């Protein structure tokens, strides 16, 4: 995705309550959950208060499950963590997201 701040990435909701919504990943830790102060607020009972984190580490974005009830899935597989690649699908509750790489630093 050319039109993003250098070093950032984007998560797009492909399916779910807010299909079309998208969220910038441009910080060391981006929280995703039903907690009201989540950086990515996914307000559905299928989503844990603190469900996952998108972490920027060694110039790579990783998704980390932080003890969700239903799990965090990357390409349909539940993971404790995964280094994300362009086009990877991430499922958090009933939200189906795709991870898109942005421009380099």
């Amino acid at each position: 995705v050319e039109g993003l701040p250098p070093g950032s990435a984007l998560l797009v909701v492909k399916r779910g309550p807010n299909a079309g919504s998208r969220f910038l990943l441009d910080q060391a830790i981006t929280s995703a959950g039903r907690h009201p102060d989540s950086d990515i607020f996914l307000d559905d009972v299928t989503v844990s208060r603190r469900h996952a984190e998108f972490r920027l580490e060694n110039n790579e974005f990783n998704v980390v499950d932080v003890g969700s009830l239903n799990g965090t899935y990357v390409n349909r597989e539940p993971v404790d963590s995964a280094v994300l690649a362009n086009g990877d699908e991430v499922q958090i509750g009933k939200f189906r997201l795709v991870f898109l790489t942005g421009p380099k630093q």
